[PDB]
């Protein structure tokens, strides 16, 4: 898989993101997560995390995966990294997300994500409190 560049056009909520990508806004859906909805428990915080994440960053890359890059919505699905850091990985680790819609051929970081989330769900993090 590679890196590529994208700028923040806005943060959306947990999963979901509005990025400038070659040159075209998009937004994009996280592969291989789900956080609550803004309305639902955790929501909130899902949604101030990926914010605080996005915006403080100096540089976003996208990453997409083997398989479809584009939902049925038209939601770019990929990786997203913030200084390096992988969005979906942190979101994962902090329990603010669950692993899931694990779909064969997109699925290149579902070990490394269900990791973290064996970690989270042990020091009973948020959705795992
Ligand atoms: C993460 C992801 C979601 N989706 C679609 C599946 C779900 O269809 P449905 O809308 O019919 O439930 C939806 C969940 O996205 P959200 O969790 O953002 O609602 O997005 C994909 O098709 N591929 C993916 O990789
Ligand atoms: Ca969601």
């Amino acid at each position: 898989l590679h890196k590529e560049p994208a700028t923040l056009i806005k943060a959306i909520d947990g999963d979901t993101v509005k990025l400038m990508y070659k040159g075209q806004p998009m937004t994009f859906r996280l592969l291989l997560v789900d956080t609550p909805e803004f309305n639902e428990k955790y929501g909130p915080e899902a949604s101030a995390f990926t914010k605080k994440m996005v915006e403080n960053a100096k540089k976003i890359e996208v990453e997409f995966d083997k398989g479809q890059r584009t939902d049925k919505y038209g939601r770019g699905l990929a990786y997203i990294y913030a200084d390096g850091k992988m969005e979906n990985e942190a979101l994962v680790r902090q329990g603010l997300a669950k692993v899931a819609y694990v779909y064969k051929g997109n699925n290149t970081h579902e070990q490394l994500l269900r990791k973290a989330e064996a970690q989270a769900k042990k020091e009973k993090l948020n959705i795992w409190s």
